[PDB]
């Protein structure tokens, strides 16, 4: 039998359901969205990470004007320094004062580093929902695991479920974004061939494996310094290692609806957005007849207290008499008060406790209790803390629709008001009646 | 659970007070001032004899 029910989509707050089968005793299912996970499809189009500039030792042609070459590499610059005279530790490299030149050339590369320290970024265009969830089936507390697709059923204790798909397409994460280690950002990186030097993506390749690189570091080559042998040179500090110094919050401390992120894979865990489609075609076991099932009669209930506590602070008596001993189901027709129990043993004369949870003021509800149902009304209490560690266990409250008992001051002074207004439009009428009458 | 009362000042009377706790039965608390003592802060000005 496939019943079918919509649930928050809340994890760690717990859910009771009311199956009603025509004929059959009626019976509730406790439920429980323990996590869920929304798994983007991931597209590499880069990795970024430190350069090495790589400096061979510069070429000094004795007596003459040295060759400016030309190739291919990544970022390659040369250039040739005229009217050098350089010293080694010896003496004067040349054999003149003059006419010597230097050919000086750079280019860069990824460090080795780039296997173990880099960024990664993704495309991340669509994603798959998964969760897993308790249910207090037969007194059993079982656990089901499943992708909320819609599609794709899952059996356990003999009884099907089926979940989502979910009702909100939302995610936390843009279409483009990047990783580092347990971090990820939503960023507008570069294209891949044309990022600027000294910010995010300076350099670039397709995977950390590739041996292909861009990279515009805005190298420059300069004149050595009058007598020493080196290769001065100006360029863009790496845009990764100041990234690594300025990246600002991770998805996991900013994200909205209250989500954490995780990686390898990535995912947003535990968005509180939206509410969950749940279907169970229970098998035909679990039901007793309504003529075999535990009648009651002559039930009658009390509160002996009530705190508007988040947490199940109002407590309740039901008295009762039963045709037989037995187990009976306890529901709350309305959506207001939560209640905590959900099936409870029954037999001759006596009477059950259970506990409920609101944000109402002045407590009024139906009890159903296996196919009867008793109602129930007290006075509440404001909680004296103000702050508490835990989500509420009840919905918020009709703020403009439902008040306080009291709520008779209002009837009082706009019945008062009203009868006034009407005693007016009555002597009125009159008057104008007589005045028409003549 | 907290609980909050006066009692007369007046030493050897015993007075009561419900203890109210919401949801729970009732208990009777009763209590009294055994003795009372106001000691001053004294300044010596001088000794005579």
């Amino acid at each position: 039998y496939e019943h079918v029910t919509v649930i928050p989509n809340t994890v760690g707050v717990p859910y009771k359901t009311l199956v009603n089968r025509p004929g059959y005793s009626p019976m509730v299912l406790e439920m429980e969205l323990l996590s869920v996970t929304l798994e983007p499809t991931l597209s590499l189009d880069y990795i970024t990470c430190e350069y090495k500039t790589v400096i061979p030792s510069p070429y000094v042609k004795c007596c003459g004007t040295a060759e400016c070459k030309d190739k291919s590499l990544p970022d390659y610059s040369c250039k040739v320094f005229t009217g050098v005279y350089p010293f080694m530790w010896g003496g004067a490299y040349c054999f003149c004062d003059t006419e010597n030149t230097q050919l000086s050339e750079a280019h860069v590369e990824k460090s080795e580093s780039c296997k173990t320290e880099f960024a990664s970024a993704y495309r991340a265009h669509t994603a798959s929902a998964s969760a897993k969830l308790r249910v207090l089936y037969q007194g059993n507390n079982v656990t089901v695991s499943a992708y909320a697709n819609g599609d794709h059923a899952v059996t356990v204790k003999d009884a099907k479920f089926i979940v989502g798909p979910m009702s909100s397409a939302w995610t936390p994460f843009d279409n483009k974004i990047v990783v580092y280690k347990g971090d990820v950002y939503n960023m507008d990186y570069p294209p891949f061939g044309a990022g600027r030097p000294g910010q995010f993506g300076d350099i670039q390749s397709r995977t950390p494996e590739s041996e292909d690189v861009y990279a515009n570091t805005q190298l420059v080559l300069q004149r050595p310094s009058a007598g020493t042998v080196h290769v001065p040179y100006s360029q863009a500090p790496s845009g990764f290692k100041y990234w690594l110094k300025e990246r600002g919050a991770s998805l996991q401390h900013t994200a909205p609806f209250g989500c954490q992120i995780a990686t390898n894979p990535v995912r947003a865990m535990n968005c509180a957005v939206g509410n969950m489609p749940i279907s169970i075609d229970i098998p035909d076991a679990a039901f007793t007849r309504v003529v075999d099932a535990p009648s009651l009669t002559d039930m009658s209930c009390e509160v002996p207290a009530c705190t508007h506590s988040s947490d199940f602070g109002g407590v309740a008596i039901i008295k009762y008499a039963a045709s037989k001993k037995g187990k009976c189901a306890v529901h709350s027709m309305t959506n207001a008060v939560t209640i905590r129990e959900a099936e409870i043993e029954v037999e001759g004369n006596s009477q059950l406790q259970i506990s409920f949870s609101t944000a109402l003021a002045s407590a009024e509800f139906r009890v159903q209790v296996c196919s009867t149902q008793v109602h129930c009304a007290a006075e509440c209490h404001p909680p004296k803390d103000h702050i508490v560690n835990y989500p509420a266990s009840h919905t918020t409250l009709g703020v403009q629709d439902i008040s306080v008992t009291a709520m008779s001051w209002v009837q009082k002074i706009t019945g008062g008001v009203g009868l006034v207004v009407a005693v007016a439009a009555l002597i009125l009428i009159v008057v104008l009646c007589v005045s028409f009458s003549r």
